[PDB]
């Protein structure tokens, strides 16, 4: 059983205070702009679960900083492309006609984790407009980062990823690897190394639910591992533990710029 | 199975807000009703929109002139001395009482309530009662009346949302779950004096700060609910129907609560 093993692998309980302290040790600082990706279970047993992680991040960064997390809702997309899992083709139009429109305060994430689910409904946390590829933010640049994401190229030059690059932010990975590192999508975009697809999603326009068509890049996270590996040789990724979780902290601009180059080749 | 491919394979055609709404109506849900809902999402079959769809479907049928209630329990705020699923080492217990974050209604997640409750409790105009372990959330006409002034001690007793639903002659809707999820029966247990009092603890915000607070509650036993529910069905009034693959029950809270009270008295 999952929980039983999480407990048996923990020597002392992780708390808001021990996470805060592990975060500072790693090098998270007041006033930093940081995009966070995490696995709650990798930390080991935490008193207060996802709430403890979110409250600890906030205590360290404070309102002078900014915390961003991906809040993707890929269950709203066109089912023609579904693979985990696929549905019968005869359902496809029914889904396009009936799936509820994206509402930022309401639509759940998928595959982002409990930390993200706690974050996005936490008070004062703001979420971008995109029906499949939204981000949530909290703190000083929250509103600047999440406003006006374009429908097409959700992870591109007019997305929260670009605004983080411009603010010279950090990426914090907590018990996950480079394949969760969203920001490298920007490298794929700038090098033009991924394929394009025609997607759709339901939005609320003029007060009415419209199924909308647009273009996005077919982001493949699997080549991100390779990039991460080579990036780590060449310089600066601070590594440390938060509880049992292996974490990394790096500058987004450095990794994005390395990834762009890596793709030209 | 909760594997998504098993959930898709168990379904002929997608469940949608529309199909669920129609299924709810056939079962007897009506406009203006007061209803407390307990659910399992996976039991319905594959739903376009998931929990969002189920919530919107409930709200469509009940409307703002009715009232929807769901339990929003947060049992991992409890004293770890009693935990069994799983227990934690005894050396962790005072660390936990000193560090576990205080209950705050707009923030504290539920546990074992289900995705539908986690979706519901985040909607706008949903009000949550003030109890660090046994809170309830409500939406619609009587939402405020039902959630206000929950007492700390005897959380599911006479000063609880369960009694307010009782006084309103409300309904209970089970979607793909059995009687051990039927919280209303705890009110029967209170009224019969058929369980022990225990000393319980939780973290609350009192006087602007986190306090590990102790209080008295009953040690509610949901294993007796299943046995009550088997009997109630041989003898009381319950409507049964299906929402997708889910077997559902709709019943009057006053009926099962009174039946349960008598049952406890033998
Ligand atoms: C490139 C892209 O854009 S991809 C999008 C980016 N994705 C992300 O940033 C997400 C990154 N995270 C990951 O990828 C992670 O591996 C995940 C989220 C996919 C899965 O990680 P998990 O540890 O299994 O899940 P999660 O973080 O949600 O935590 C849930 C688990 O925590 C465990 N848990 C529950 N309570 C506690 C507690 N108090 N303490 C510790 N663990 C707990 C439980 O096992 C729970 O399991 P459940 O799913 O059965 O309820
Ligand atoms: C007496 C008392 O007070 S007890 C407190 C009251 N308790 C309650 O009211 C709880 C009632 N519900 C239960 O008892 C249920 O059995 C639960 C919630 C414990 C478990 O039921 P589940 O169906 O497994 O969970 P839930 O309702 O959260 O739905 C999540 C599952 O839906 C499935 N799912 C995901 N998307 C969809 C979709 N679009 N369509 C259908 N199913 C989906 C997945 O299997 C997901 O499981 P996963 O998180 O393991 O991957
Ligand atoms: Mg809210």
């Amino acid at each position: 059983n999952a929980m039983n093993d999480i407990v048996a692998s923990t020597q002392l309980p992780n708390t808001i205070k021990t996470i805060t302290n592990d975060l500072r040790k790693l090098g998270l600082k007041k006033g930093m702009t940081v995009i966070v990706h995490s696995s709650l279970s990798s930390i080991g047993w935490i008193s207060g679960g996802a709430v403890a992680v979110v409250e600890a991040l906030m205590e360290v960064i404070t309102e002078e900083g900014t915390i961003i997390m991906p809040t993707q809702s890929s269950d709203l997309s066109d089912p023609k492309h579904w693979s985990r899992p696929p549905v019968p083709e005869e359902w496809w139009q029914i889904i396009r006609d009936n799936v509820p429109a994206f509402e930022p305060h309401i639509t759940p994430t998928r595959a982002m984790g409990k930390v993200v689910e706690c974050f996005r409904t936490y008070p004062n946390v703001v979420r971008s407009n995109h029906p499949l590829g939204s981000f949530a933010a909290w703190g000083r640049h929250a509103e600047e980062i999440t406003v006006n994401q374009s429908l097409s190229m959700s992870l591109g030059e007019e997305s929260p990823l670009r605004k983080i690059y411009d603010l010279d932010g950090y990426i914090l990975l907590i018990g996950v690897g480079y394949d969760s590192n969203t920001s490298v999508a920007l490298s794929e975009v700038r090098s033009g190394a991924c394929e394009l697809i025609k997607v759709g999603a339901p939005i609320i326009e003029n007060g009415e639910r419209v199924w909308k068509e647009f273009v996005d890049m077919d982001y493949d996270s699997d080549k991100f591992v390779e990039i991460g590996v080579e990036f780590e040789q060449k310089g600066t990724v601070t590594m440390g533990k938060i509880g049992n979780a292996k974490c990394r902290l790096m500058k987004q601009r450095d990794i994005v710029d390395f990834g762009t180059e890596w793709f030209r080749k």
